[PDB]
């Protein structure tokens, strides 16, 4: 039937429906941080997130999205490798059944316990719809999760997860502040990529954080809770819904710092 993370419809599966899959420019990828250029032309990432409006915590059956009203330029993302505006849409996660793995980029071929994915779009192109047909129309900003101390700005997510369990349920979810998903620093690596997910579509500016956010075994426990069925239906964990690195082909990752 339709594409997933378990052994018959898994990553290795979606070139069948998404041959797209094998292209160019895939992502997640490996960043081997001695290979990666430093651009001293890159400019610092600006973060504008002081009026982002929270609306809605979603399992999508995939992962669970916290969605923001982007219908006015109230949380946007610019500078950095970016020309313009990006708006942002959601931001979600990816991790595994153990804190050995979950993370979709890797660094050096090092994995770590989750990623979260902050999801942008070029206010060019009108909607994220559009924008997603275009090969500047997102920016995703990504920051690696280890195990280690709790998040306290990531418990307000963590305590909502029971009541959207399964496929399709979804939760009031206003006044989340998404700055207190940050690590102190912006330094980056950069590179031109895709959607990790199904239709893989080759839209991503991936701008990936180099210092780790760190949760606790507790935090990272509840979302290991979260199924991928629907209510009612055969109960399977959502756990390890991450792709693995994609060859880079005809790429270069750059860094913001040295
Ligand atoms: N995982 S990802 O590339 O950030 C992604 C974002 C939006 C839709 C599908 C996938
Ligand atoms: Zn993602």
């Amino acid at each position: 039937h339709h594409w997933g993370y378990g052994k018959h419809n898994g990553p290795e599966h979606w070139h069948k429906d998404f041959p797209i899959a094998k292209g160019e420019r895939q992502s997640p990828v490996d960043i081997d941080t001695h290979t990666a250029k430093y651009d001293p032309s890159l400019k610092p990432l600006s973060v504008s997130y002081d009026q982002a409006t929270s609306l809605r915590i979603l399992n999508n059956g995939h992962a669970f999205n916290v969605e923001f009203d982007d219908s006015q330029d109230k949380a946007v993302l610019k500078g950095g490798p970016l020309d313009g505006t990006y708006r942002l849409i959601q931001f979600h996660f990816h991790w595994g059944s153990l804190d050995g793995q979950g993370s979709e980029h890797t660094v050096d071929k090092k994995k770590y316990a989750a990623e979260l994915h902050l999801v942008h779009w070029n206010t060019k192109y009108g909607d994220f719809g559009k924008a997603v047909q275009q090969p500047d129309g997102l920016a995703v900003l990504g920051i690696f999760l280890k195990v280690g101390s709790a998040k306290p700005g990531l418990q307000k997510v963590v305590d909502v997860l029971d009541s959207i369990k399964t496929k399709g349920k979804s939760a009031d979810f206003t006044n989340f502040d998404p700055r207190g998903l940050l690590p102190e620093s912006l330094d980056y690596w950069t590179y031109p990529g895709s959607l990790t997910t199904p239709p893989l579509l080759e839209c991503v500016t991936w701008i990936v954080l180099k210092e780790p956010i760190s949760v606790s075994s507790e935090q990272v426990l509840k979302f290991r809770k979260l199924n991928f069925n629907g209510e009612g239906e055969p109960e399977e964990l959502m756990v390890d819904n991450w792709r693995p690195a994609q060859p880079l082909k005809n790429r270069q990752i750059k860094a913001s710092f040295k």
